[PDB]
Parts: structure tokens; C-alpha cells; sequence
């Protein structure tokens, strides 16, 4: 089969170390050679990112410039019909073929309520789920009924991600960081230092552009 490809989505407002460092460690932990970040927008009916689509795309390219592991796909930022993880992954499966292992990266917090921002059954049909560990969190769904789904799909063997196309859920022992885009925005507006929270090229860019004012 082909080389595993992982997909990493989100709004990245802005991208920061809490998003990047855990994922970078996957190259070492499970032999992941490629991660494609697919940033998205937020539907009009929900709180909007403070930085726009082009600013958030640029900050991600700044953060990713010197990291060969990463590439960026700007489709969800160009699509007019609402974005859905399952919709992205279905297009990916189509574009890559059924012979390519595919994985979606998520945090251990989101895993627990996965069926809520669902299409879960469809996602595990199209790709694997690579879960970035949250020290101290349990592997127990918010909805006690989905515990079965979760337990049937889990794997303790990283090799399954490389030998099958989709269907598995693996908890990677990635480092974790107490950093959040929301607090960084607040600190930037409060004039507090964010030097230890995201890449210098992104922070410098933020200042040049006068973002998060
Ligand atoms: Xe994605
Ligand atoms: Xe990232």
C-alpha cells in the first residue's frame, strides 16, 4: 500500500505551538512522512475568526515554511458550499485512490464528543483517526452509548495505520501544551507577551499586519 497521509484541520486563529509541536512529534513517533493542513472557515451562524482566511492561510505557511513534514491545502477556504470534515475526506479518498492510507488528526478532547460534530461512521470508512494525547484525560465518550464504537475502532499498534487505508483510531503519546488561540488573541489585545506561544515568524507577521488589535 502507499505512504500514510495525515490531514489536520481547523481554523488556526492563529496557528500556535499547541497545534504544531504535538503534530511534529508524529514523524518520530509513528513514522508519519506527510501532514497536509486543511484550514477552514466558520459558518456565518457561528463566532467568526478574528483574522480572515488569507491572514490565517499566510500565518500557517509562515509556521510551516521550515518544516518538511507539512504542506497546506487551501480548498475549504475556496469552497462556497459549507465545509465538513467528511466532505474533505471523501474528496481526498477520491483524489488519492483506495490504496493510500489516510488519517485525520484530532485532539483527545474532540475525540470524546466526536459523534456530535459527526459523520464519524463515514470518516472511519474513509480514513483513520490519529489522536493527540491529552495527559490525564480518559478514553470515555461524553455519550455513554458511543463507548462501543470507540472501543471497537481503537488500536494499540501504530502499524495498522500504515497497513490499512482507513478504519482505526490510535492514541499517540504526543507531548501536550496548555496553549490556546483564544488566550493568545486576548493576550495580544491586552498587550501581554506571546513570545513563548507561537513561532516568531507568525508573531512578527501579526505585528507587521496589525492583527488581533
Ligand atoms: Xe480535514
Ligand atoms: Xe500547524
Amino acid at each position: 500500500m502507499k505512504s500514510l497521509q495525515a490531514l489536520f484541520g481547523g481554523t488556526f486563529d492563529p496557528v500556535h505551538y499547541g497545534h504544531l509541536k504535538p503534530v511534529e512529534t508524529l514523524a518520530n513517533l509513528i513514522g508519519l512522512t506527510r501532514v497536509t493542513i486543511i484550514p477552514n472557515n466558520v459558518p456565518p451562524h457561528r463566532p467568526q475568526p478574528e483574522a480572515n482566511s488569507v491572514q490565517r492561510k499566510h500565518m500557517l505557511e509562515l509556521a510551516i515554511a521550515d518544516k518538511p513534514l507539512f504542506t497546506l491545502d487551501e480548498r475549504e477556504l475556496k469552497r462556497n458550499a459549507p465545509s465538513y470534515t467528511a466532505q474533505t475526506l471523501k474528496e481526498w479518498r477520491q483524489e488519492q485512490g483506495p490504496d493510500v492510507p489516510l488519517a485525520f488528526i484530532i485532539g483527545q478532547d474532540s475525540l470524546l464528543t466526536f459523534p456530535t460534530w459527526y459523520e464519524y461512521e463515514t470518516i472511519l470508512d474513509n480514513a483513520h483517526l490519529i489522536v493527540c494525547r491529552r495527559p490525564g484525560y480518559p478514553l470515555e465518550m461524553a455519550q455513554p452509548q458511543y463507548q462501543q464504537w470507540l472501543e471497537d475502532h481503537l488500536t494499540h499498534n501504530p502499524e495498522d495505520l500504515h497497513l490499512q487505508p482507513a478504519g482505526k483510531i490510535y492514541l499517540a503519546e504526543t507531548p501536550w501544551f496548555n496553549i490556546s488561540a483564544t488566550i493568545i488573541r486576548e493576550r495580544l489585545q491586552n498587550g501581554e507577551s506571546c513570545e513563548d506561544l507561537l513561532p516568531e515568524p507568525v508573531l512578527t507577521y501579526i505585528n507587521q499586519q496589525g492583527l488581533y488589535r
